[PDB]
């Protein structure tokens, strides 16, 4: 079906930010030309001044496109007519402006690396990483696209790890690497304690005592993988920061949309009822409920 008028609109703003992203990245070419200073009282600490002020604004910057990129992510989950597409496009705007501010600073910052110590080109060169991201999560967005969704979580995690070597570059990077990778763990232990799930109602629903919803069994299964992977998309995208209380409020509701999509499949099952598969669902399902307790800390 074509676009509805709010679909349109969302495309125009995607649009506009497209174009902007696209500008930000014609601009990490070269250093921002700075003034050669010396020695000189003042200069010697200007290069401090500057390099601290910029070094935090990207961060908070940083901050705001990953959390925007789980905000788009976790808007768009719905289905086409229970999507707020002023809500998405209020979030694309928000990852679209930062980029672009985001951007100034680095090209600054950047040349103080370049000057005062020896190279500071890889910051530029992360930049480009994380712009280019995000003109992918951007693409992905457009709601006349087909991909499918899987296309939109990847970009989406994309930003998430250029955002994190970005904040490495600038060492701006508070969350304790590695304790990332508990995360990405964490998050892995969801997703396959849902295969075990989605798979559990194979087996009931190919014995579904003749068809429907058998086939709600299956698309119940498979909102449930959906919404498992992008569990993981989402903590790819936080991880990098989960310092910052809007990255968690994200992290948290795509573990409400896993579930739910988890309850929904146990209802599918239960619909099409009796046997020993039976218990089973539900021990899939208490085994992603668990496994998810674990990474919402």
């Amino acid at each position: 079906p074509p676009l509805t008028s709010a679909q349109q609109a969302l495309t125009g703003t995607i649009n506009s930010s497209m174009q902007a992203v696209q500008a930000a990245q014609a601009t990490l070419d070269d250093f921002e030309t700075l003034p050669p200073l010396g020695q000189d009282a003042a200069s010697k600490a200007w290069r401090k001044n500057k390099m601290d002020e910029s070094k935090h604004e990207i961060h908070s910057q940083v901050d705001a496109i990953t959390a925007g990129t789980a905000s788009v992510v976790n808007l768009t989950a719905g289905d086409p007519a229970e999507t707020d597409y002023t809500a998405v496009g209020c979030a694309v705007t928000t990852i679209s402006s930062n980029l672009t501010e985001m951007s100034r600073g680095v090209k600054l910052l950047a040349a103080l690396l370049e000057d005062e110590g020896g190279n500071g080109r890889p910051l530029l060169q992360a930049a480009k990483g994380l712009a280019g991201a995000v003109s992918e999560l951007l693409r992905s967005a457009q709601p006349a696209s087909a991909e499918p969704r899987q296309n939109l979580l990847q970009a989406a995690g994309n930003v998430g790890q250029a955002s994190g070597e970005l904040l490495q570059q600038i060492g701006e990077s508070d969350t304790d690497p590695h304790f990332q990778d508990v995360l990405m763990q964490l998050a892995n232990a969801v997703a396959s304690a849902a295969a075990a799930l989605v798979l559990k109602a194979k087996s009931v629903a190919q014995r579904t005592e003749d068809s429907g919803l058998q086939t709600q069994v299956i698309a119940a299964a498979t909102q449930c993988a959906l919404s498992t992977s992008q569990l993981v998309a989402c903590t790819k995208v936080v991880a990098p920061t989960i310092s910052s209380p809007v990255c968690q409020e994200q992290l948290v509701e795509a573990g409400r949309l896993v579930a739910k999509a988890v309850e929904g499949c146990v209802s599918a099952s239960q619909a099409a009822t009796e046997d020993g598969q039976l218990l089973r669902g539900v021990g899939a399902a208490a085994t992603a409920v668990t496994q998810a307790l674990n990474e919402l800390l």
